[PDB]
DNA sequence: GCCCTTAGCCCCTTGACAGGCGGGAAACATCGTGTTAACCTTCGATTAAGAGTCGCTGAGTCGCGACG
């Protein structure tokens, strides 16, 4: 939950390019939150430990 | 004029298909999942150039009195 709340701003930033695609902005954010929470379930110490890229891929 | 004999129509029995809904068996196009990890961790409209009224809130002005 801490990692999600400390990254939700990421989802907010990614949900700006999909605006006006059949879903509201907050709806898109709270839908991408599902993928974000699904990303933390599979997040190990692999190469490139930056969670930015992984989070943006899963929100997309 | 009535009875007998024979012909035509109606009805019954079988049947050789024809294919025809439909489940099965199969070959093939969906629909919900995952999974990848090289860089940005606040996006954006939209009234607001007429008009009669409902529902709430928060400032400045006064009484009643006590303690010197």
């Amino acid at each position: 939950k801490e990692m999600v709340e400390a990254n939700l701003r990421l989802v907010i930033s990614i949900a700006k390019k999909y605006t006006n695609r059949g879903l509201q902005f907050l709806d898109l954010i709270q839908e991408g939150n599902i993928g974000l929470m699904k990303a933390v379930d599979k997040f190990e110490y692999r190469r490139g430990y930056k969670f930015s890229t992984y989070a943006t891929w899963w929100i997309r």
